[PDB]
């Protein structure tokens, strides 16, 4: 049984041991915080992706037109899936945290706010990591959904098994990441994160050939409704935080014309558990 809180980001403070209390003692797997950011940012921000003053963001988007018309566009590359080098992922990581200031024109700043709502939740100093030569790491990306477009099953913590993660696990603590994300713009229906009971298992995943045929079990166990499951659904402004890392989860299939935008990444402690990072 998964167990998400829900309260007014007004209350975050009251809450200092929250991300230790998903992380470590895993008494709850993840919380809605609400109105982290007003209604009429999240407009905004909408609108500059709309209208195209966007502080730069459509140059990174990528449209991902190769891996089907049935997966989500993505402003800004995420980490996952990146060469070891980064070099691409470090490019568009410094585009997106300068066209992210200029959207949100500090109204409130997008990093300023996220910082300050995980630092209310686990009392620690919150950073954006840096790369091997000082590059930028980026705080987050913006996924969109249009119509009939999903994010397939996965789970957080095999991003410890790409090559990716390689300079990131020199600063992370072994312990599971979380997810984050806020929507910019809710479709009119779907689009919903439906976190699984399914755990992250890479004992019975090392049993198998490649992930394709691990993840064929995986989906059969999902289809047949053997795992419990709960639907979430956070309106524009409210964060989503979730150990991701730890559950398998998916965005479901996006109806109507209006499209499923939201603004995330990962957090995870540092190697002490000193500090968060957070990152996309
Ligand atoms: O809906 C999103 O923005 C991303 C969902 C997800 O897989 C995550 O938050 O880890
Ligand atoms: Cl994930
Ligand atoms: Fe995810």
């Amino acid at each position: 049984a998964l167990h998400f809180l829900d309260i007014n980001a007004t209350e975050v403070k009251k809450y200092p041991t929250a991300i230790q209390d998903i992380i470590i003692n895993r008494s709850f797997d993840g919380m809605i915080i609400r109105g982290v950011f007003p209604r009429d940012t999240m407009e905004q921000v909408a609108r500059c992706l709309e209208e195209g003053n966007d502080g730069g963001m459509k140059s990174i988007l990528n449209k991902n037109e190769e891996f089907g018309t049935k997966v989500a566009q993505i402003y800004g590359h995420a980490i996952v899936g990146q060469s070891p080098d980064l070099k691409d992922y470090f490019a568009s990581s410094a585009i997106f945290r300068q066209a992210c200031r200029t959207m949100f024109q500090g109204s409130p700043d997008f990093e300023e706010q996220v910082e300050s709502i995980f630092h209310s939740l686990s009392g620690l100093p919150v950073e954006i990591p840096t790369g091997p030569e000082g590059q930028t790491y980026t705080p987050a990306t913006i996924r969109l959904l249009l119509e009939g477009r999903e994010i397939a099953v996965h789970v957080g913590n095999d991003f410890l098994l790409m090559p990716a993660a390689n300079h990131l696990k020199t600063l992370l603590d072994l312990s599971d990441q979380l997810s984050y994300f806020i929507p910019l713009t809710v479709p009119e229906a779907g689009g919903e994160l439906v976190v699984y009971s399914l755990e992250w298992n890479p004992q019975e995943a090392s049993k198998y050939a490649q992930m394709q045929e691990y993840m064929d079990d995986v989906e059969f166990k999902i289809k047949s409704n053997q795992s419990q499951s709960v639907a979430y659904a956070p309106g524009p402004g409210d964060m989503l935080l979730f150990n991701g890392g730890r559950y398998y989860h998916r965005v479901s299939e996006v109806i109507g014309n209006s499209p499923r935008r939201t603004i995330g990444g990962f957090l995870a402690f540092s190697k002490q558990r000193d500090k968060i990072y957070y990152w996309s």
